[PDB]
């Protein structure tokens, strides 16, 4: 499935992914995929907000 979710870290700094993010348990990281099609990973505790587009 894919659908637009902007992900907000703490600092602020917003990442716009085109399908929804993996909480994964093995490495602490949230799995998502950018505007781009890239998958990133950053640690769990960066995630301020996770939010749709369809707000």
């Amino acid at each position: 499935m894919a659908s637009p979710t902007v992900i907000t870290l703490n600092d602020g700094r917003e990442i716009q992914a085109v399908d929804t993010p993996k909480y994964d348990e093995e490495s602490g990281f949230y799995e998502f995929k950018q505007l781009d099609g890239k998958q990133t990973r950053i640690n769990k505790d960066q995630v301020r907000t996770v939010k749709d587009l369809l707000e």
